[PDB]
């Protein structure tokens, strides 16, 4: 896979961010994770985690997988990186997202993220507490 440039427009919630990609605004939905909705327990925490991460980064980057690049809502499906650190992985390692929506053909980082989730569950963090 390859990392491509993007510029943060707004953090939206734990697993969606709006960003400028190839010069057009795009809402990105993080591959392979599911944060709680803002109205649910750990929703506000997930939202603040991802917001801090992307807003504090000197750059963000998006990396598409091998399969679908857009979902049925028009959202970009990507792994997002904040100064080289993957947001998707970080959320799962902190117990603020579950590994989810793992579709054949769009699951390059599945094992990386399942390992993180095992660690968060072992440490009883957030969702897992
Ligand atoms: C993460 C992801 C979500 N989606 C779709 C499936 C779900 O459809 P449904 O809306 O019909 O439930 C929805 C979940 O996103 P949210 O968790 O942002 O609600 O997004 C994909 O199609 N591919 C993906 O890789
Ligand atoms: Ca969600």
């Amino acid at each position: 896979l390859h990392k491509e440039p993007a510029t943060l427009i707004k953090a939206i919630d734990g697993d969606t961010v709006k960003a400028m990609y190839k010069g057009q605004p795009m809402t990105f939905r993080a591959l392979l994770v599911d944060t709680p909705e803002f109205n649910e327990k750990y929703g506000p925490e997930a939202s603040a985690f991802t917001k801090k991460m992307v807003e504090n980064a000197k750059k963000i980057e998006v990396e598409f997988d091998k399969g679908q690049r857009t979902d049925k809502y028009g959202r970009g499906l990507a792994y997002a990186y904040a100064d080289g650190k993957m947001v998707n992985e970080a959320l799962v390692r902190q117990g603020l997202a579950k590994v989810a929506y793992v579709y054949k053909g769009n699951n390059t980082h599945e094992q990386l993220l399942r390992k993180a989730e095992a660690q968060a569950k072992k440490e009883k963090l957030n969702i897992w507490s």
